[PDB]
């Protein structure tokens, strides 16, 4: 039951502001939402795993994703810049955070920082 981001669609693309969409085509901006859903459901199904069905590298993501948590994020389906490099070959860069922020317009993440880490949170 993991939590993915809707597509964007056709009203509300036209709907965001233009010098958001700059470059950004409309297709774009939903195979980025393919992408960060797919290293979403990545990082859960190894959240979900049986603790004694983990190999050393499920293990090393699995701590990680725990020493990622905090009060604000529990109960809550979020990814890190790490998670988009680990399951994605998505390039984490300023057309990226361009993306990111007509996501969060389009109220499809949003940012919880502290320990010095941006989270985004889906929904």
């Amino acid at each position: 039951s993991i939590k993915e981001m809707p597509f964007i669609t056709c009203d509300e693309f036209n709907g965001v502001p233009s010098y958001m969409k700059s470059r950004l085509t409309y297709n774009q901006i939903n195979d980025v939402i393919k992408e960060i859903n797919k290293a979403v459901i990545s990082k859960y199904k190894i959240l979900h795993q049986p603790k004694k069905s983990m190999n050393s590298v499920t293990r090393n993501l699995y701590h990680r994703f725990i020493d990622e948590e905090t009060k604000d994020t529990k109960g809550r389906y979020f990814i890190v810049e790490a998670d988009i490099k680990e399951f994605t070959t998505l390039k984490a860069d300023k057309k990226f955070h361009v993306l990111l922020n007509i996501l969060r317009h389009c109220r499809r993440l949003s940012e919880v920082r502290g320990g010095g880490l941006t989270r985004y949170v889906i929904t």
